């Protein structure tokens, strides 16, 4: 029976480093046209090819895992590893070695979880992601966290190229010399950012965020474009 | 003036490290109640928190760099530090520095790009991403490479928690054991799995995989579901 013995992986944290294993059964990995792939998937997600070792030394590896995981065979074991360093959480997925030129005879595939925490961040989301306006209309712009955050929520906007500006803090205090036409407020269980009278320099994204607890988390943003 | 002064960045490979700069000017970073907060933002994407660090020594990190990046201040410099160690290519992104409980007077902002290589990767489209049928009926399965890869086109099938298994190898080469209701062909500029007539053990997800050049790329798979 030709078949590929995986083992190894888990869950990790990020930095951390592990050692996948590929034990050959059936055939050999010295043999002339045989070499060992790697392939990854993450959960939900497709196919990913990595790295790529033949009989003969040669060897490929994909951007996403250059400089980081190495790619190995010992022939006194029958052996193929993948040695997989600086994992962050992106790299979490399912990793399947497989022989040789077409992918035959996959390994069983081991969950390879990089984690250094549960899920607790509160999510913020915005509403709309993106609002047409013309000079002088009243915008609001509507924001709400997962849970309650109280009053601590912010208020940013970002142009195009620039870093963003803080405008409102602690829900409806504004930031001094930001124009008096933006203001915040804060009704049942959500926010609102208000701009009384659009100006032309209003034209950017707004960004909510919340500091009620660690980690700091911010909405998707949303867009207030020329009509 | 209040101001923070960023320097640092730059495009590095998968691996590397590099240390991000913000020089306060204005203000002490010794100075009770002052914190410094880094925040990043993909090309394309919203604002992310990473780490704060207080003038009292007392810090926080997000998950998304516990382990890699670790967050420094010198008083005798009056600078603010990231230390940025194993980026991948899911670190790309303008990283920002801020003071201070709202972040205010945030600097400029600079691009760290994580890239080992461009882009000629060749892209596998498939269609439909998902079907329904029923046991009995002809499955058509098509798909096509941003570029021409001849006949170096293979056909895997996947199950629920299963490893892939190869189906068809060079375009229309019955994989030895796979049942012969299962074919290949290529038609102009793009590729077809046809099962004749579609068995229970059918429904799974199906993938296309390239390899006229590394890397290989596979589809985003289709997935063949009950009626």
């Amino acid at each position: 029976e030709v078949q590929l013995v995986e083992s190894g992986g888990g869950l990790v944290q990020p930095g951390g480093s592990l050692r996948l294993s590929c034990a050959a059964s059936g055939f050999s990995l010295s043999t002339s046209g045989i070499g060992v792939t790697w392939v990854r998937q993450a959960p939900g997600k497709g196919l990913e090819w990595l790295a790529t070792i033949w009989w003969d030394d040669d060897n490929r590896y994909a951007d996403s895992v250059k400089g980081r995981f190495t790619i190995s065979a010992d022939t006194s074991k029958n052996t193929a590893y993948l040695q997989m360093n600086c994992l962050t959480a992106e790299d979490t997925a399912v990793y399947y070695c497989a022989q040789s030129s077409a992918m035959d005879h996959w390994g069983q595939g081991t969950l390879v979880t990089v984690s250094s925490g549960g899920g607790s961040d509160i999510q913020m989301t915005q509403s709309p992601s993106s609002l047409s306006a013309s000079v002088g209309d009243r915008v609001t712009i509507t924001c709400r966290a997962s849970q309650d955050i109280s009053s601590y929520l912010n208020w940013y906007q970002q142009k195009p190229g620039k870093a963003p500006k803080l405008l409102i803090y602690y829900t409806s205090s504004l930031h001094s010399g930001v124009p008096s036409r933006f203001s915040g407020s804060r009704s049942g269980t959500d926010f609102t950012l208000t701009i009384s009278s659009l100006q032309p320099e209003d034209f950017a994204t707004y960004y909510c965020q919340q500091y009620s607890k660690f980690p700091w988390t911010f909405g998707q943003g949303t867009k207030v474009e020329i009509k």
